[PDB]
């Protein structure tokens, strides 16, 4: 091997992408030895991939001292991960010292330890999503803005990272923001392709037509998106090219796309010849999607389904955070001219993870 | 020399790209030997370029094959220019046969002519400026999409574009459909940057607020801009690239901006302090500089400027055209499919052009 990762995330909507693209013959910095850290038990979905499951809970500072602080032959860090808290200082305590966990237990460790990865995202400009009248950036965001004067967990654990980084010698950092992510992964917490395929997937069920849950202005506006797969070949071009060392970076799919648009191809994809915007009916997919309980169990029955649990695979409140908004667009500007010129068409994009979610039967 | 370039509208805004960059050593295809046409004598700000000059008159169907068809060695034309006439039926017609007469001079008589570059546009995708209640593409605007049901000049020169080549079976062309042009040529009939620099060079010398022309819609909206070093990059790419053969491809920076941005930027460069949106100052620039002739031979003789018509470079009307729309954007994804990855940065786009209004004594 010539590297070593250590993936915290591993069946998170990267982790399940570097996971995969890591270990294949042709990858930068190959050949590839990989450690993929979560709780749960693996996952059927996640299982092809030539690594080796932990699991850890890296929450847990005696737990990552004892299940992670062993690898001592690790290279490359990819922290892909976070908790879900109910107040942003609470955030900012849990997410910070998960990773400060996890870097406490390597660095002392690891003696050929080179990088650390950290994935963040565009909250880094917005704050978070309860930031809905303090300061924001104006769109689109680029890297060096400064930092906005309200609490966010990204800045905490980047304060962390650079601490730790910067007491020992051998080490680099890159920090790597995407936007909503399109990717595989029913394990996720927020997971727009993965729930508007549920959706879809009811809606062509019931025969219902499929109805845009969101408001107007999302409807009309333009968006981007990060293709998870895109987001771990810039995590592995940064771990591999000095010259990407120690900076921050966005990471979109460089286009722009209408949500107007992805539906018609979301309607296609299902089959679905009933489809569009109607006022009033965009009522958010918390409420429309309230009592499908009965309706999903007989999909899943009826299709030999994979996942039985609907609030598993149908992650309602994010979609409706996504669907309610417009214009909130990063600049690829700074990855170009570091050279990193890894696109996505946002269109087949789109439609590849949709592919995903029915080929491990996750929907029809 | 390994390939031989004609451009038929070398002063232009794309054309005046070309010539600087063709000669250049590392240019693909090279090395280049350069013939540029244009009707007027060889302004100075154009002399550096080692091109051969040839004034010709296009329209002129005499006129071209008597300056055109001695051109013998052409290996490959860049067509880059146009005529502004009062109906898109006159517009068709005209421009149509500047084409088509360059195509019926060179194409006999050059018998190692290898490619055809056309530049037309954006508004191959909304028609005419004056279609406004007509049938108009969705943005982002791709170049599978099937052309409008309205007349349209660029339709017209891409079929005699076709027409002629067919006749030739070792003949291949490229399309190019720039957005915005962010370039440098004082003649050019489009120009945004070489105006705005015009209103903020007067705005400055007078004192006075650098005031935002336009809407408030096009300065809270989204838009795109084609560099013209960046145009003529995808041109030279199409011209030499075995991928690119016989498409069309749009050629616009990759990023997106508001004017809102772009506006601080404008102030920046030109050391003034006061500007913004003020809702009722925004008369639209035909109506802001009108009767601002004196002012504009006092800056004249003041700094010495090459250019003393102020309506030969303060090109009021496209500008207002320009600062009312918002959302006119244009797909890079077939571009980069292809293997095209230029792009440019609008943000030091804009300011590298404003030095050059600067550079050549344009403006102060
Ligand atoms: N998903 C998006 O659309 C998106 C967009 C922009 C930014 N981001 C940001 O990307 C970063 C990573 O999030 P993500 O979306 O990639 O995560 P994700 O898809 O939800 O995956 C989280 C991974 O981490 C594991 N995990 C959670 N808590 C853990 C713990 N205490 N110990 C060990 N493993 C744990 C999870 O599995 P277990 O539950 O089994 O432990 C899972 O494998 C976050 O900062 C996120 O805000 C995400
Ligand atoms: N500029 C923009 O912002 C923009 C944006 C999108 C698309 N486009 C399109 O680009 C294409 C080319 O336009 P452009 O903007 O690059 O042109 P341009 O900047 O206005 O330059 C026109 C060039 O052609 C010369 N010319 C004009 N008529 C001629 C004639 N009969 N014979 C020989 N030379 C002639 C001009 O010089 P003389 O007058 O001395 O002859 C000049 O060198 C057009 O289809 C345009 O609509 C332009
Ligand atoms: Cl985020
Ligand atoms: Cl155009």
């Amino acid at each position: 091997f010539e590297s070593v990762a250590l993936i915290i995330g591993v069946t998170g909507i990267v982790g399940n992408s570097l996971a995969e693209i890591l270990p294949l013959s042709d990858t930068p910095g190959g050949p590839w030895k990989v450690y993929g850290v979560a709780r749960r038990p693996r996952p059927t979905w996640n299982a092809d991939h030539p690594i080796d499951y932990i699991q850890c809970d890296v929450s847990d500072a005696e737990d990552t001292r004892s299940k992670l602080s062993p690898l001592t032959d690790v290279t490359h860090v990819f922290y892909v991960t976070w908790t879900n808290r109910e107040s942003e200082s609470e955030n900012c305590e849990a997410n910070g010292s998960m990773l400060r966990n996890v870097l406490q237990a390597i660095i002392p460790y690891a003696p050929n330890l080179r990088h650390v990865c950290l994935q963040t995202g565009t909250k880094h400009y917005l704050g978070p999503f309860t930031n809905v009248d303090g300061p924001r950036h104006d769109p689109p965001f680029t890297e060096d803005m400064p930092r906005l004067q309200i609490q966010n967990f990204y800045y905490t654990q980047e304060d962390i990272l650079f601490e730790e980084i910067k007491k020992i010698e051998t080490v680099t950092w890159s920090i790597h923001r995407p936007n909503m992510i399109f990717g595989f992964s029913p394990y996720s917490l927020m997971n727009i392709v993965g729930t508007l395929c549920v959706y879809a997937a009811i809606c062509k069920h019931e025969g219902s037509p499929l109805l845009f849950p969101g408001s107007k202005k999302a409807w009309e506006g333009f968006m981007t998106a990060s293709d998870a797969d895109l987001i771990a070949e810039q995590q592995i071009w940064a771990a591999v090219d000095p010259y990407a060392k120690n900076e921050a970076f966005n990471c979109n799919n460089a286009d722009i796309f209408k949500w107007k648009h992805l539906w018609k191809i979301l309607a296609e994809q299902f089959g679905i010849e009933e489809y569009g915007f109607e006022e009033g009916k965009n009522l958010g997919l918390v409420e429309m999607m309230k009592g499908k309980e009965r309706v999903w169990e007989e999909m899943v029955k009826e299709n030999q389904l994979q996942e039985k649990k609907l609030e598993e695979v149908g992650v309602w409140w994010f979609a409706d955070v996504i669907l309610g908004v417009e214009g909130m667009i990063d600049s690829m500007n700074k990855s170009k001219e570091y050279g990193f010129l890894g696109f996505r068409n946002s269109n087949n994009s789109f439609i590849s993870w949709i592919d995903k979610y029915k080929a491990f039967k996750i929907v029809p």
